């Protein structure tokens, strides 16, 4: 019938201080590297990877990412590795720079680590960019022949990153299971070009089941900065299995949802992704058949962590129907992901934002 | 703690007639290649593919494969594929086809689709090689720095492909969870460097799953040399489960008695990989703590195959103590896989096969 | 309102080849002792023990059992150790040498090590020797001040000891929990001389479901003579769950039935302590509240074991009531163990032997 | 493989008001005893105790207690039992007392009688005894080649001791599930000197059941100072099951924790053994893998009995990572018990008291 397809980052790695054996994976591939990072990580652990990288005689230039994922910063950054004539990219932080570092990687055909300092996003393992305009508005996507070949994780760095970021990648990755399972259901494609395979669905939903059980206590762990088997559980989840779920498992509403939020201006921008993606659950949620018991359990958990639940969480305060209406029309889009699963027009699509809205207020009034 | 370590093939493909579109998946990698098959391969699939690439203008130097995965036969070929300036390097057949293709991709530094004709073991996916002599005995293993490119499984080259090679195939894979449980359970390592990632277990899990449910519908399908969904499932679950649960869920004693067999000369090695599988399972269960009842939920279906599951369907009938002791400590010598989850001695594992085929046997006198 | 009392053997140790560390186990204790076998296990076990102690320079007078726990032969070992100033007694065989060389180490003050060469019956941890007239006749109970001091199991010895010896103590272990279940309930006493603890209870329960999931394949162990996880989990329970269970969890009918027979005189008398008991536990549960399913429960695991259910396999074929009528008179004799748990009177107790027949004949038709 | 050892007091009676049989169970023993309490111990049982050995013509040293188990205390009173020629030793009181009984006893080579007036710890039943120095600060341990020959508790004694000591006791008893099938699993090694036996498995596992069943009843009967059911199960859970568990079932990281806090001087010293193990098994579970509902019904039954939870309970609010890690490096130390279950380093294990505390406040705010 139709053919299934899994695509994968070479290797991932993860555990308490693997930032210090960073040399030692490199051995084999080369000397000469590009380390890329914004002002802030360069201090939590762009010069901690120097250092490893100098005591194993490996070169490294040192760049400062601007912090938007641009076609100019990805110029810029490449001309800069060219010239060192750098044979590895590193990148180091969060979505924006590792979507950078693939890019610059890309044009260079060279070996790419990437080095998340938060489990913010599922960005990490997957063989695409977001690309945005030098504003921040975004503007398309860049999509590789290949996924990155090594993800190196370190849960100590993780372990003292805000724990907004811990709870946005949580969000983030309890998508996973709710737009696979619809995918599944639907025999729709997935990013990897075909219906999922049994390994994909295996694993999107071993990541809910994951975040259910520990994603509080990771939470907390966060909150104390310590690693703990539940920290490490959950940064898997976030990185790994929500990584290999959403690209090899598929994407539907949720997704769609959080990219017609840039059909608006405002402070809804300041909300980070998995924030904008945890409202945008709950609305594919409200359009599909769940009964309140089964809505509440997500809602419980998001409350938990702090995330947004509501229009008024994500900055929409009594948002008109037509403000609603053009995140809905952007979300049903030709070529979006809601497609994947789903018959709906932007009508639905809109009052089922506001159903999300309405079942969270009425969870909240209890 | 410790650190978990996943390793993947960059992609893989399953479907029915997905060998037609090989030309479509090497359009931006390149236009010169070595096509590696057997005799009988060729006859099977070797010239469809060849026919394939020719229509989109690729080339490819036809190459037949001796038999055997050894020293000499990928020297010879890495210089047939030098020479013809192959940049691609395609292996179709069995595991030691596929073996052989991933040594000479390495000598080349080339891009490497793995095809199999049978889903009769785990090596597609794997970054390892085993190597014997000429004559066809063990003599090494050959590690590499990545996994395959490209693993491409048309599924109705394997519908057509001996009941026995799938029947080979399941064993091999219904050794996949037994061993990475008993691995994680015991906080040992894996092939891929560290301790299992929850990726790892949840794959292993499913991958037994899946055979148990449709293990047998899919063996039914072959002997009618048709497609069906229970075959699909089946060639994933042997393919790409057993696989990644193998290399980076872990292995333990089964695949340790398998080598063991190694110590013995005779008609035992006429057995297929999965064939020796099946009875190294038994043997490890026999080596844990299971009741009766659960030990005969794979004896039934091992039976059912038409696999092996006493010493005189291993061609070792009435053995003696001697001959199996050579085999328990060929099993149980320093670095072998059983260390990463027991703590045993040959003598243990003497007993143990012994074990294995009483229990069978009871079995089976009901 | 009543006292609750445990007792147990100092120590227990149970493992493959253990008898090769006797002279370990016996460093601060003394250089002198006395070892008793019967000539049979002279062969299998004795010398190879004193060859141990001779190497730690333990001196050891060897001593040929009779084979029969009488006054007179625990009077003719005491004085042959006096004369040798053996301060440890090892005794190394069956129940009757067992409960022989308790007897000596009584009279002496000794340290008493007991090395079972089959797991036949309960008797190794005991406080208690069941001590018949030369001619094989029961005549009496010798109890002790204390339980013994070191128990040794080696399950090396006990795996190739005849099947019927295994199948004996599996018998003998199934009548602790249905014994002391009847205890425990009736508010009865133990051998211990109170109420049972908890943690007798825990233990005769243990001691029923590990014979339900591993007796079967620790039969299947010793017919190949070799040691498994199975064969160490049913010899712990034949011996240490066992013990223990009886003596401070309860005896009641089973037990009681099976002095009961010594009333009669005849073939019987040459099965074994566990197979009378076998029968006798039948007894008991014709004698209780159960179900048609929950008596062929126990039926179907003695008929796999090869262990006697009628009254034709207890060597009483077409008794006679009067017959019957002398054991259930002896069986309820003042101060028997049935009381405990039980009302009943010699009637009773007859038409329950004949139920018991009838039930397990009806079984085997079918 | 591996040998199973289980060891036992000989004797273990308990029951209302036992202790005026105490001249009936030393009938045959002997009749010149030594009687070790200290001052308080010695108005609410010792005098009692005397005068039935008295009414029974056993002569009794008696002996005041310095209220420390110190090498110098065990000598003095070893004299003077030696001076008195006491064939007998009776220890009566908390752990300590106790703990000073044995060792008294083992330089004379006398018959051991443990009367605990208070179910606060384990110490009772165990061939061990845990040496301070004459200021109270941890020194050694002292094994001896026997168990104690008889425990004798009487609930009416511990009904009307403080309910806080019962709660330590339970608390002690508590961690006897968590740490054995910690090492159950990880196949490590008991204080009896192999691995865990089936019979040790099933009273662990009992122990937890019966805290969760009757604890909470069992607080409320010594609040009102009555002897019931209840009490005499958690009676018999905190000293014999908890005893056997821990010495013949393992300890683990609980246990070493507790002794971690040696590392430091401060008000901590003035809790219980019992009440800083409760926080050591918040600590252990905090590094296994258990869902934040399993960890809360640890936590919801320490807080019914007022038994610590959090780093402020333990006297430690606000403490440093400094001083949490010098605990943790006294808890990682070689030969710790920690060892017998986990690959931690003290780092790992500092992070988990950190984290332990954070789950506790998360489950207190709620
Ligand atoms: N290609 C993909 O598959 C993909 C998938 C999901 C999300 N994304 C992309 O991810 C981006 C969002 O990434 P994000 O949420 O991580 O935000 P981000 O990269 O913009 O910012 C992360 C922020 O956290 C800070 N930070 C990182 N590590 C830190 C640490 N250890 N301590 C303190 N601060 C730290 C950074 O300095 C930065 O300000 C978007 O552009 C989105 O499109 C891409
Ligand atoms: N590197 C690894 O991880 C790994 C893992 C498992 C097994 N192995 C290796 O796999 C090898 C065993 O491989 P195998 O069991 O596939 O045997 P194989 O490769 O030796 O033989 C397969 C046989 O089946 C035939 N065949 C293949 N496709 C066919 C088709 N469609 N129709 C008819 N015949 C067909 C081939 O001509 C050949 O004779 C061993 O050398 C073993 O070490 C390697
Ligand atoms: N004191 C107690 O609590 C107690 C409890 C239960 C049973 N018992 C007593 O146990 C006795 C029955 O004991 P039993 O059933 O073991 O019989 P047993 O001691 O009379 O005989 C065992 C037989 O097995 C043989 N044997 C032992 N080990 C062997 C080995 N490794 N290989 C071959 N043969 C071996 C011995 O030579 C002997 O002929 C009775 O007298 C009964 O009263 C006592
Ligand atoms: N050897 C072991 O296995 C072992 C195991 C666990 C704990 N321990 C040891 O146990 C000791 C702690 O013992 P503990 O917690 O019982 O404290 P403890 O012995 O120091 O004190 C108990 C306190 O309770 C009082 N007390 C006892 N019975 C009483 C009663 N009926 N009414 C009023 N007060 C009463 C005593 O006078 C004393 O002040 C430690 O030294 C520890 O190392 C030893
Ligand atoms: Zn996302
Ligand atoms: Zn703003
Ligand atoms: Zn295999
Ligand atoms: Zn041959
Ligand atoms: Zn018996
Ligand atoms: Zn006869
Ligand atoms: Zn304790
Ligand atoms: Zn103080």
């Amino acid at each position: 019938a139709a053919e299934r397809v899994f695509i994968s980052p070479a290797k991932y790695v993860q555990g308490k201080n693997v930032i210090t054996k960073i040399a030692n994976y490199l051995e084999g591939i080369g000397n000469k590297t590009v380390v890329i990072a914004d002002e802030i990580v360069w201090k939590i652990a762009g010069h901690t990877i120097v250092n490893e990288l100098k005591k194993g005689n490996i070169a490294a230039e040192e760049v400062v990412f601007s912090g938007e994922a641009s076609r100019n910063e990805v110029e810029r950054i490449a001309n800069i590795a060219r010239k060192a004539e750098a044979a590895i990219v590193i990148g180091v932080g969060g979505g924006k720079t590792l979507d950078t570092a693939k890019a610059v990687a890309d044009e260079l055909d060279a070996y790419i680590v990437i080095v998340p300092t938060a489990a913010s996003t599922d960005a990490p393992t997957s063989a695409l960019s977001v690309i945005y305009s030098d504003d921040g508005v975004f503007e398309s996507y860049r999509f590789y022949k290949k996924n990155p070949d090594l993800v190196l994780v370190d849960t100590k760095i993780i372990a003292n990153a805000p724990p907004r970021l811990l709870a946005s990648g949580i969000a983030d990755a309890l998508a996973t299971w709710v737009e696979a399972r619809s995918v599944i259901k639907s025999g729709g494609k997935t990013m990897a070009g075909g219906i999922p395979t049994i390994a994909a669905e295996a694993i999107a939903e071993k990541c809910e089941q994951t975040l259910f059980k520990y994603g509080k206590l990771a939470y907390e762990s966060v909150k104390a900065k310590v690693v703990t088997p539940a920290l490490e559980a959950v940064v898997e989840a976030n990185t790994l299995l929500s990584g290999l779920g959403f690209e090899s498992g598929g994407l539907a509403a949720a997704h769609a949802i959080h990219n017609g939020f840039t059909a608006l201006e405002g402070e809804i921008h300041h909300l980070t992704h998995g924030e904008k993606v945890a409202f945008g659950t709950l609305v594919q949620l409200a359009l599909e058949e769940h009964s309140q018991q089964e809505i509440e359990r997500y809602i419980e958990l998001y409350l938990c962590l702090d995330l947004p639940v509501t229009l008024e969480d994500i900055k929409l305060k009594d948002a008109s129907r037509e403000d609603i209406l053009k995140v809905a029309k952007a979300a049903t889009a030709e070529g979006e992901t809601i497609h994947n699963a789903f018959n709906v027009t932007a009508d639905d699509v809109a009052d089922a934002i506001f159903a999300a809205d309405q079942y969270a207020k009425a969870y909240k009034e209890k």
